[PDB]
Formats: structure tokens, C-alpha cells, sequence
DNA sequence: ATATATATATATATATATATATATATATATATATATATATATATATATATATATATATAT
């Protein structure tokens, strides 16, 4: 999964396409707002938000 | 070992603002019908006088 891949996918279609790709592809995650993504970063790197 | 109570995200329901078409209400102008009035002539009825036909009486 790469940034160019994401840009090409987006050029094909909007958010819904990326959400479908999320189901299709393994080892990938997306979040429509920054809070859940930051929670994912926290639980991945095992560090308090500060 | 089982669902339960919670957060997240999605989808739908509800409200606001504006554009557009239609309905309701009011007022004016026009046409139709009715009513009266005017004006004229006709038609009807009644009064008086005249002339005709009919009915009744006397003589023939």
C-alpha cells in the first residue's frame, strides 16, 4: 500500500472506493476523523497521547 | 461463558431559507332580463235611430 496507489484509487473514485478497498485489503486501516487515527497510533506505539 | 452497555459511524428525519405556481378574495365593467312608461291602433261594448222581416189580427 503506497501513497501513489491511494492517489490513483482516489482518482478512480471518492471516499466510498477507499472504504471498499479497506475491506478488500489486509493490513490497512482508515479513519474519517483524526481522533480514532491518533488512538490507533497510541495503541500501536504504546505511548500516552502527550 | 452470554449478552450487555458503550462509542463510532452511518443513514434518515426534521427544520430553515428561497423560488415558483396556484387559489382566494375584492372590485370594476359588461350583458341580459324585467319592468315601466309612451304612443298608437284595434277591438269590444253600449246608446240611438232607421229599415227590414216576421208574427199576429181583421176583412175578404
Amino acid at each position: 500500500q503506497t501513497l501513489e496507489h491511494w492517489l490513483n484509487v482516489y482518482h478512480e473514485g471518492g471516499t466510498r472506493l477507499l472504504r471498499q478497498m479497506e475491506k478488500e485489503a489486509i493490513g490497512l486501516w482508515t479513519y474519517p476523523n483524526k481522533k480514532q487515527y491518533l488512538a490507533r497510533l497510541r495503541d500501536f506505539f504504546e505511548v500516552g497521547e502527550n
